[PDB]
């Protein structure tokens, strides 16, 4: 099933996601909902956090394909080095952007969608979206990295955008 994802300035989007205990029926449902949802909403990356299970639980795919799955269950980062950045998005912030500071390369270790342990090292674009889903799991968006003006303009735009669809 495709889920609701929560947009700003929805405080649940604040929330602190707890580690999850066992990768159970329960954990994989939410893995396969979350994926759906994802490619529902044209993004590469989604968080529980996002559709309101405050959870450890990421799903991505930054294949152009949209044929690569990603699973991060309980992913811990291990190591990051290097400098980059671009033009972020972000499902729970709609249509807008932000240049955001980035590690080039990250190390992490994590549990897969079967809950088996596994390591990844990763640069480019997969980084970045693993740095962004997992702020997501501590309660931060794109938009803590920005002026207090810029963020009133996009908490503003979102605002205006969601009057807009909801008809
Ligand atoms: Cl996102
Ligand atoms: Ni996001």
């Amino acid at each position: 099933s495709v889920l609701q994802v929560l947009h700003i300035p929805d405080e649940r989007l604040r929330k602190v996601a707890k580690p999850v205990e066992e990768v159970n029926a329960e954990i994989q449902r939410i893995v396969d909902d979350m994926f759906e949802t994802m490619y529902a909403e044209e993004g590469i990356g989604l968080a529980a956090t996002q559709v309101d299970i405050h959870q450890r639980i990421i799903v991505i795919d930054v294949s152009e394909n949209r044929d690569e799955r990603l699973v991060l269950i309980n992913p811990e980062l291990l190591e990051k080095s290097g400098e980059t950045g671009i033009e972020e998005g972000c499902l729970s912030i709609p249509e807008q952007r932000a240049l955001v500071p980035r590690a080039e390369k990250v190390k992490i270790r994590a549990l897969d969608r079967d809950g088996k342990p596994f390591e990844l090292e990763a640069d480019g674009l997969l980084a970045i979206c693993i740095q962004h889903e997992m702020d997501h799991l501590v309660g931060k968006l794109f938009m803590d990295y920005l002026s207090p003006l810029k963020q009133q303009r996009i908490r503003q735009k979102v605002e205006k955008l969601d009057r807009l669809k909801a008809r």
